[PDB]
């Protein structure tokens, strides 16, 4: 009983749908899902690296990553059969439904046990302890012990209709992955809070609220609207994945749509979950330092009482955009991947209740996401404009600094 296991990039992908399905069961919030996605991908990348010598190893480039061990040379090891139970042992780790990866692992183990039972056994102790080693390293990142951290007119107000806490408010103080600290793309500061008519804040309060009602104007046909909610990737409001997972999707329309082999498919997610979990921790970082007021808030309050904007609005301040951010850093990751001006239709949103949108690259994908917070009446534009450079920038260090591709021949 000796039968090849063929792994495929499809059941890297098999893991990281399932944990995407697990995620929106257990209420994670948008920061919370990134560090989900990075480590188990990067256990998984570990292995290639360790047995492909195309793809350098992270250890040593990512804070605090040191090597892991290294497979037993007396055994046949099967290393992608390795990397997707690390992904998967990992992934059910920073999950609170268990059985529902288990039960996806063990479907999986079944058929691989059945095929080659000493290769299946082999490989899986190879990605456990590759597992156990990440998890260490993983578990020293401050999220435990930010659990149970204790909790002008312009400062940012809980919403309606769910007057929920801020989400996050110590997210500046997960150990980042790649940047030097949490603060390293701080961007600019908002325009001060103000109600004076000829000031910068109003303008853009203003501008809010009239590209609501010019959406109201053209009633609930208009693309705007379509926008908003194909990219709203909100939990909290009252089945929807959140920013940073549809970005994931989008890596993997990528991949998928490259015919990209395990090894590069791989690659192509680590790169991008490693940069948007160092982009969440940069705007988190940056919405806790300005902690502004959202522009609804303002609006009932001063201007006009009956005024809704088009989303709801998420329970976290207002500067810069979550969306934007995340969104600017994905695009430059996937752009260095991948290539400018890669068209693609996006299916993500389809099993959440939207159509597909098509794009020319992932550039105008991004642009798009943040755009759609203008019309959604939940950001203003120096929010969305200041976050989409915050992202692209923190992208661009991390693609500079992060040395993984290195063909072997050249
Ligand atoms: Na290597």
């Amino acid at each position: 009983k000796e039968e090849p296991i063929n792994i495929t990039p499809e059941e890297l992908d098999a893991s990281i749908d399932r944990v995407t399905e697990i995620m929106i069961h257990d209420i994670f919030s948008p920061p919370v899902a990134s560090r989900i996605f990075a480590y188990p991908n990067v256990a998984a990348y570990e292995i290639v690296a360790a047995t492909n010598d195309n793809y350098n190893s992270l250890a040593g480039q990512l804070n605090g990553l040191t090597a892991i061990p290294e497979p037993d040379t007396t055994k046949t090891i099967n290393y992608e059969l390795a990397a997707v139970v690390a992904h998967m042992e990992l992934s059910k780790r920073l999950i609170f439904s268990e059985d529902r990866m288990e039960s996806l692992r063990d479907s999986l183990y079944m058929v691989w046990e059945g095929k080659n039972p000493v290769l299946f056994s082999d490989s899986k102790a190879y990605g456990l302890q590759v597992a156990d080693h990440i998890g260490e390293w993983m578990n020293k990142d401050n999220y435990a012990q930010t659990r149970t951290m204790p909790k002008d007119p312009g400062r940012w107000q809980p919403t309606p209709p769910a007057y929920m806490d801020g989400i996050e408010p110590h997210w500046n103080k997960i150990r980042p992955f790649v940047l030097d600290s949490a603060a390293q793309f701080k961007p600019v500061p908002p325009p001060a809070y103000s109600l004076e008519e000829d000031s910068a804040f109003y303008k853009e309060l203003k501008e809010v609220y009239d590209v609501r009602n010019k959406i109201t104007e053209e009633g609930d046909s208009s693309e705007e609207i379509q926008i908003a909610r194909f990219w709203d990737c909100n939990p909290y409001v009252s089945k929807k994945i959140t920013p940073g997972a549809h970005w994931m999707g989008i890596a993997k329309i990528a991949a998928r749509k490259t015919n990209s082999d395990f090894a590069k498919t791989l690659f192509a997610y680590t790169k991008a979950s490693v940069a948007m979990a160092d982009a969440f921790i940069s705007c988190w970082d940056e919405k806790y330092r300005s902690n502004l007021i959202r522009p609804e808030t303002v609006i009932n309050q001063h201007i006009d009482d009956s005024w809704k904007p088009v989303l709801q609005t998420p329970p976290f301040p207002e500067y810069t955009s979550g969306h934007s951010v995340v969104s600017g850093a994905a695009s430059v990751v996937l752009t260095e991947v991948f290539g400018d001006n890669f068209s693609f239709d996006d299916d993500t949103e389809v099993p959440y209740g939207l159509p597909i949108r098509s794009f020319k690259s992932f550039k105008q994908a991004a642009d798009e996401a943040a755009i759609s917070r203008m019309y959604g009446g939940i950001h203003y534009r120096a929010a969305i404009e200041v976050g989409v450079k915050q992202g692209r920038d923190l992208g661009t260090f991390v693609v500079n600094k992060l040395h993984m591709l290195s063909d072997k021949k050249v």
